[PDB]
């Protein structure tokens, strides 16, 4: 009957092991259609990654093994907006993807865990954003689009960078 609003320790930039994939070309056009009319500041499309794995154990392997390649897939379930450990708010779109955690679960299988105790599956579209009454109204406008329209979702292969 309650839902917890979500804040979330964002990794990004930080020491470890990234692993992410980026949305196929044609996925690109199809999230920036998406959100055509959204009324504040987006990430560029170059900015699209989905972390699959974001390990931060002080000593990493150079290579990792990764699963046999795939279309991968997701259903691009919602927009929402959650808060970084700063209070600054994130606009991610959260991914319905047995895809990214089957793999998120093979390259853990690897002796590398997950930066976060649960893996979550989305992409970063927005932060720091103005948000206000348009905004909120574009999300849910938004939302309702995503479930009236399903967006189906495919994404390259796997890239990894260190920080180191």
């Amino acid at each position: 009957k309650i839902t917890a609003r979500i804040l979330y320790d964002r990794l990004k930039d930080s020491k470890g092991l990234y692993v992410f994939t980026d949305p196929s070309d044609a996925s690109l056009i199809d999230i920036q259609e998406l959100i055509a009319e959204c009324p504040f500041e987006t990430e560029n499309s170059t900015e699209w990654h989905v972390t699959v794995l974001y390990c931060k154990e002080e000593k990493l392997p150079d290579s990792i093994d990764v699963p046999e390649p795939k279309s991968l897939t997701a259903r691009a379930k919602e927009l929402t907006i959650w808060q970084d450990h700063k209070g600054r708010d994130i606009c991610v779109m959260l991914l319905d993807s047995p895809d990214l955690e089957a793999v998120n679960r093979k390259l853990v299988s690897q002796g590398l865990p997950h930066g976060h105790p649960e893996y979550n599956a989305h992409l970063t579209l927005a932060y720091q954003f103005e948000n206000n009454a348009a905004a909120r109204l574009f999300i849910e406008e938004c939302n309702q689009h995503l479930q009236n329209y399903p967006l189906f979702l495919t994404f390259d292969g796997l890239k990894a960078t260190r920080m180191m």
